[PDB]
């Protein structure tokens, strides 16, 4: 596993997240279940706790956008770039963006939202990409859930 320069991590163990908008190809309920499961993957192995808020600014703002969407990481339409997230810190730190031009699903037909979200949240928590091919933080999409050992070691190094 790998961490970001200066080992970025959250100072508090009680973090908030907010789903700003939704993708059209999935019902609001399935999008919410996807993220709920994504956060659980990480809360189960760390002393971290996540609370979903609906108004205001949360520690982790989740949004869907297309092409140019407000930052220095524009999307590229169907396929290619799927999503990106920012490491722990103020402002957009911790935020996760998902390409709305993708066909997100709860199954395995298109790009599974849960698995991508789980990967992105790893970044939101302080983990950079891993060199271990079987790690969730490996930079390649492959959907077949139990968090691989490399990821557990990495996240527990930061918050354990
Ligand atoms: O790493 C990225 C972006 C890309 S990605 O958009 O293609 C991408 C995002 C999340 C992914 O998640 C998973 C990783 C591993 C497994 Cl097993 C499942 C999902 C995969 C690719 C594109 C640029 O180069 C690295 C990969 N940020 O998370
Ligand atoms: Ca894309
Ligand atoms: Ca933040
Ligand atoms: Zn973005
Ligand atoms: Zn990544």
């Amino acid at each position: 596993y790998n961490v970001f320069p200066r080992t970025l991590k959250w100072s508090q163990t009680n973090l908030t997240y907010r789903i700003v908008n939704y993708t059209p190809d999935m019902s609001h309920s399935e999008v919410e279940k996807a993220f709920r499961k994504a956060f659980k993957v990480w809360s189960d192995v760390t002393p971290l706790n996540f609370t979903r808020i609906y108004d205001g600014t949360a520690d982790i703002m989740i949004s869907f956008g297309t092409k140019e969407h407000g930052d220095f990481y524009p999307f590229d339409g169907p396929s290619g770039l799927l999503a990106h997230a920012f490491p722990p810190g103020p402002n957009y730190g911790g935020d996760a963006h998902f390409d709305d031009d993708e066909t997100w699903t709860s199954s395995s037909k298109g790009y599974n939202l849960f698995i991508v979200a789980a990967h992105e949240l790893g970044h939101s928590l302080g983990l950079d990409h891993s060199k271990d091919p079987g790690a969730l933080m490996f930079p390649i999409y492959t959907y077949t859930f139990m968090l691989p050992d490399d990821d557990v070691q990495g996240i527990q190094f930061l918050y354990g």
